[PDB]
């Protein structure tokens, strides 16, 4: 019998509003144990006065993430459901969403990016470990994208971890046109193989520090371009092993796309290779 982690509302304390749906920073007395103390959390709230299909999506999400336990999957820590507004209590990720974290890194100083190739590869490895998990659990995400991942620290010096964070469109399988495989766009079909297509777009976002896919193309024009068999341009000075990986993720045919195990393999092998190459210089 599926139990959501009921958390005592009076033990929760909201504070800072983050954005819009409605996200607050806050603290929660003892979620992570008895001597847990007042740990910091994020809080997702469902409207007082929202659509009932919003409440249904709200609950379905809450239930979906109850299922997960993985380092690269955002923890849902508690819920406050017996009163409105309902609260979803999530571990706090102080870096905000991946996409913002990347763009700030790019734009801080033209001395250069605050994230190096090795930082960026570790991001890719992290998210890939999470997709391998989702697949092992027979879930398809259907909306992989940096805007949907979260970074654990705000700064660019401290050890960081990225997690897949928003599962509003995930489904059990046991616009955003720029991220969607061509099948998904023509036929409305989604699979774990279309998840690989969007992941390839994702690591392209990471390696360009949060650039817009197909900058040359309006939303309407995008499907035209992909139709052409056209694809993204390589990120500037992208390592050839990584470009090969992405390109393979966007094979026009779904069964020629690599698997997430393979994708994680590729990423760690490259990382190994690159690390070794520097140390024996
Ligand atoms: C639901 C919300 O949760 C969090 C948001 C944040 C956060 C911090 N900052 N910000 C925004 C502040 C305004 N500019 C954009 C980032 C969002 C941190 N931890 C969270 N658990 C969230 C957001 Cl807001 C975005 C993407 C996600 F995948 C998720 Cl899961």
């Amino acid at each position: 019998i599926e139990n959501l982690p009921a958390f005592p509302r009076e033990k929760l304390t909201l504070r800072l509003l983050l954005g819009s749906g409605e996200v607050y920073e806050g603290t929660a007395v003892d979620i992570l144990g008895v001597g847990s103390g007042e740990i910091k959390v994020a809080v997702k709230t469902l409207k007082k006065g929202s659509t009932d299909q919003e409440k249904i999506e709200f609950l379905k999400e809450a239930h979906l993430m109850s299922k997960f336990n993985h380092p690269n999957i955002l923890k849902q820590l508690g819920v406050c459901l017996l009163n409105e507004p309902q609260y979803i209590i999530l571990e706090l990720m102080e870096g905000g969403d991946l996409l913002t974290y990347l763009r700030k890194a790019r734009m801080a100083t033209f001395y250069g990016p605050l994230l190096t190739l090795v930082d960026l590869v570790d991001l890719c490895v992290d998210i890939s470990k999470g997709c391998v998990y989702l697949e092992r659990m027979h879930f398809i995400h259907r909306d992989l994208a940096a805007r949907n991942c979260l970074v654990s620290v705000k700064d660019y010096t401290s050890p960081r971890i990225v997690k897949i964070g928003d599962f509003g469109l995930a489904r059990d399988i046991y616009l955003p046109v720029r991220w969607m495989a061509p099948e998904s766009l023509m036929d409305g079909i989604f699979t774990t193989q279309s998840d690989v297509w969007s992941f390839g777009i994702l690591i392209w976002e990471i390696l360009t520090l949060g650039h817009q896919p197909y900058p040359a193309h309006s939303n309407l024009d995008v499907l035209n371009y992909v139709q052409t068999g056209g694809r993204l341009e390589p990120p500037r000075n992208c390592p050839d092993d990584l470009w090969n990986l992405m390109t393979q993720c966007w094979a026009q045919e779904p069964d020629q796309r690599p698997t997430f195990h393979r994708i994680q393999d590729q990423l760690q092998l490259f990382r190994n290779f690159f690390l070794n190459s520097i140390y024996k210089s």
